[PDB]
């Protein structure tokens, strides 16, 4: 019955795998969202949309990294639908950011549970895995989101409207 | 308040291209899904399960391109559930391919409806763009799956055991 | 009489080339006019003297592929005058972006009639030749231009001094 | 039962595929024919013969993509017998030009009907096909014939000597 | 008010190199239409349209070289219609080249006299840009043209229809 | 009426020439029948059909080899109907080696009667083009052609499934 690799691998920890796959994959759908959003012509900040595109393939690759592990431990793959966004109009530069910070913090959430749940069940394997290659990323992913925010807030974005358009060239254009 | 760059871009066409999207994130996440079954210990066909990656790739590289189409026509992205696939295990190589296969001519079959439309809405840039980069696309994908198909078929696959083996080293390795 | 390279290529079309070869002719004057506008030493912007001076030579070499494809078809060229612009000052940068614009859109909508007249002839060749070299480009240009138009209005162009300014700097720049 | 990757694709339009591939062969045939004559001892012109060797490889490589396109869509090849060309002395330069330039005026028009087929059945795949590789080429080759024709006949061809000779070096060589 | 870098510079000049900018733009709109014709499929000569769309191209660059002048000087440009050349038919190329000559004849004649205009008003930055830029620019390109004229007439043109190709090739290409 | 150039080449020799030129001209149509069948979607060997495509060009390089021999000798080239193939459908791999073989050999047998013929009438000339750049070429295709169809018998093709397919990769590519 049981997989000729698994071992130390309970089935609960297979689970929430499985709902970390589909929760990362919603994450990279959000992110495709609001890179959309900014390429419009009513709104059109072009490095914006190119940071949240970047962060949408980086969430598609760590989607990707978990049905790899998924399958290293003997684990079976089973996908879900991925849910849409939330909103489809983001407003502004700064929301989504406030939403994006949201977004990793609410991932970060479900990772730390996952630890948790890996810890309780002695498997110090997938502690490791999601110590190294995740809860690092979203620590910076947090970080750096918030710092953001902190600084479109007090360019005044977005009714002072030469604070965006000033922070997509300079902070995301390099 | 509407667009200031839309021009002779009907409405139903719009909406058409909305639909059109989530076919191709879907087609996305299909192949998506067959890349990660030969990932598995019991399975184990490495450039199958490379090959399906990039066909995912491709597909995820398509349904962005239709989405900058939207904005460039002064359009608005209205995003929907990305369905699960109808299956989870995909019995085989051969069969992999043959539910490619149907899938291609599933979304190609939606493209030339698209078309179709465009046409009977007096659009040429949006029958040019479809013409351009996905109808050339889908005829020479199909046929590759039918090539592929063949091979595995006249091999004696998936019951004669070298059949995908060897087919995985000469045909998809390179 | 008839050309000997002429083969289904409609009396129709011949003249609406010419048509077009004039309005994209009188695009490129247009352009002409906008660039001299921000060389003034009172406007003095000369990234937008750049851009409009860009697209004032781009329109000139689409004006010159309309000519080509005149001749090759056998059809033969009649030129007309070239009419100037509809006004000297173009107050700011923003507004000569607006006015483009619908430059641009004005001869999407002469190049879409262009090409229905092309399918209402049969002529497959004068349709492929619009939509490969000329539909693609002007959607992409009144994007381009849309998206400019839309960051300097939330800047706050013109009244806002360093709005154009530092548009000029950084996205034309 | 029909082919595994067949979709949209008429039944008229495999078997117009199959007509217009011996066509363009049947051209490569008339090129091939056409370079080997200034090839003679009696007419030793090189640069005719290179010429129209390379239009007659040209027209193979346009019958090989045809046979290509048949594969894809699911059709199927029937071949059929190439004619021999309707003269073997073809005489001038010029009116080897004057019957290049019928034969691609021929394959153009046939390249037309084939896409109108296309076009009624609604096929958009094989009418983008034509446009892109085929329509674009024809247009270039029938003004291409068309400018050697009318240069070579201003030079007073055949009759004047130095004519064809001096063609041959600079305008082809 | 007069601009703040207007120094020592009359209206006149300023209206007459408006007039000229028209003047330039004219000839450059003249040489367009010179290679238009010569790109036909019954004239076929492809240098001398490539000579002359080189000519269209520094005309060009001509007049925008002076409205540069205008904005540093503290002038103000105001476009005019720039009229369509006075034959669509060009006949032949001696006959191109000879309406050439008369058109860069008649640009010279239009540059003296803006050159006394600017003596008569003691411009001497007007006077050197124009004897810098212009004066000796404008002798050049009309001995230039005198010389193909003289060589198309010495060798036979058009009646030998063989003398025209040969010029194409030595001495345009 | 003899060509200035002709010297000891019997009429004979003349018209097994053309002849030959046709039988190249067929055996460069028959592998480009080939080569298009393993391109079909239900064959799929993609090394089959570049093995055959590679024959037809070659075939054709043979055929204007010897269309350059008429004319060197002052023959006259005079062109003949291309048949169509005996067959659209070639079954597999190893029955489109086997046609191949016998079409070598075919064409091999009517080279072996041209230099027989060519011997009779005292040519040496003829006699040592043909066994230069014919006889031993069609020696080495004849033998190529053989270990094909061995290793495609011995393997058990086609009715092992992976015979076809796996020579298609390690022969053939
Ligand atoms: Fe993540
Ligand atoms: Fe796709
Ligand atoms: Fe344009
Ligand atoms: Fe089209
Ligand atoms: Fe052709
Ligand atoms: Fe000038
Ligand atoms: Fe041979």
């Amino acid at each position: 019955s049981p997989s000729q690799v698994r071992q130390n691998y309970h089935q609960d920890a297979e689970a929430a795998i499985n709902r970390q796959i589909n929760l990362e994959l919603y994450a990279s759908y959000v992110y495709l969202s609001m890179s959309c959003y900014f390429d419009r012509d009513d709104v059109a900040l072009k490095n914006f949309a190119k940071y949240f595109l970047h962060q949408s393939h980086e969430e598609r690759e760590h989607a990707e990294k978990l049905m790899k592990l998924q399958n290293q431990r003997g684990g079976r793959i089973f996908l879900q639908d991925i849910k849409k966004p939330d909103r489809d109009d983001w407003e502004s530069g700064l929301n989504a950011m406030e939403c994006a910070l949201h977004l990793e913090k609410s991932v970060n959430q479900s990772l730390l549970e996952l630890h948790k749940l890996a810890t309780d069940k002695n498997d110090p394997h997938l502690c490791d895995f999601i110590e190294t290659y995740y809860l690092s990323e979203q620590v910076k992913s947090i970080k750096e989101l918030g710092d953001h925010v902190t600084n479109l807030r007090k360019m005044g974005a977005p009714e002072a409207g030469m604070a965006e358009y000033l922070f997509d060239k300079h902070t995301l254009g390099g």
